[PDB]
């Protein structure tokens, strides 16, 4: 099971690839999921383990967002 | 090298630099690292040198804060 910090990414994921109309929720939504503000204090966005791991979070992004834009649309209700 | 005062008000300076993604780390990141609130309890900004040195601080919040946000914004790879 799920914390609440952990579900809420869950949750945000499936969101987003239904908010995007897309058939199919990746990575990269879940990467959206935790990158719900610029905050620089947050852990979803720069406190965060990708952050301090490897990635930059100007490059990661501009990562996530290319991909939403390159995975495909449904009519809404085909999205995941 | 630096004390835990100093080095953390200069720690700060530079994270300020990296986190609004600026392209140079100046003055105005040193100055905004010590007025870190508007709280005139917080030792590194009014009880600081800035009130009792005479300059108006207020002016120092302001400019200095405006341009944490007039300072033009970069990637992470030139952020700082």
């Amino acid at each position: 099971q799920f914390t609440e910090r952990a579900l809420t990414i869950l949750t945000l994921a499936q969101k987003l690839a239904s908010d995007h109309q897309h058939p199919q929720l990746q990575p990269i939504h879940i990467l959206a999921a935790f990158i719900e503000t610029p905050e620089d204090g947050s852990v979803p966005y720069l406190q965060n383990l990708i952050e301090k791991g490897r990635y930059d979070y100007d490059l990661f992004k501009k990562v996530v967002n290319r991909n939403l834009v390159r995975i495909p649309q449904q009519q809404p209700a085909p999205a995941e």
